[PDB]
């Protein structure tokens, strides 16, 4: 599914996101626009193996299994093809795990490079909710 940015917006406002660890609604959107273009199909493969998953990349070194991650972590204990639903619920409940890992949206290499300390709230200009 590509989700259009309101629509997106309104779905991780319902799924508890909205300022969640303090990032703001427009911090999410940003941060999947520039990782996933709002697309939930979305794989990318990483240099060392892993694999990115999803509207927010998810990545299978830690958070997923894809079956051929070698030496790697499931620590939002999901399938990494969860991650790709029209349905965003698992992406947001394993987003929430990662942000609150230490590093914040930092984890997300896109948004500490093209949304961290940016006008954001342009992001959600003109949403319903
Ligand atoms: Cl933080
Ligand atoms: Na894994």
């Amino acid at each position: 599914k590509v989700f259009g940015r309101c629509e997106l917006a309104a779905a991780m406002k319902r799924h508890g996101l909205d300022n969640y660890r303090g990032y703001s609604l427009g911090n999410w959107v940003c941060a999947a626009k520039f990782e996933s273009n709002f697309n939930t199909q979305a794989t990318n493969r990483n240099t060392d193996g892993s694999t990115d998953y999803g509207i927010l990349q998810i990545n299978s070194r830690w958070w997923c299994n894809d079956g051929r991650t070698p030496g790697s972590r499931n620590l939002c204990n999901i399938p990494c093809s969860a991650l790709l639903s029209s349905d965003i619920t698992a992406s947001v409940n394993c987003a929430k795990k990662i942000v609150s890992d230490g590093n914040g949206m930092n984890a997300w290499v896109a948004w500490r490079n093209r949304c961290k300390g940016t006008d954001v709230q342009a992001w959600i200009r003109g949403c319903r909710l």
